[PDB]
């Protein structure tokens, strides 16, 4: 049971690295 600590972790910090 790894699904938000980094199955979606990684691909949420995309949008952060783009938006902020």
């Amino acid at each position: 049971s790894d699904v938000r600590y980094n199955k979606s972790f990684i691909n949420n910090r995309l949008l952060n690295e783009h938006a902020h």
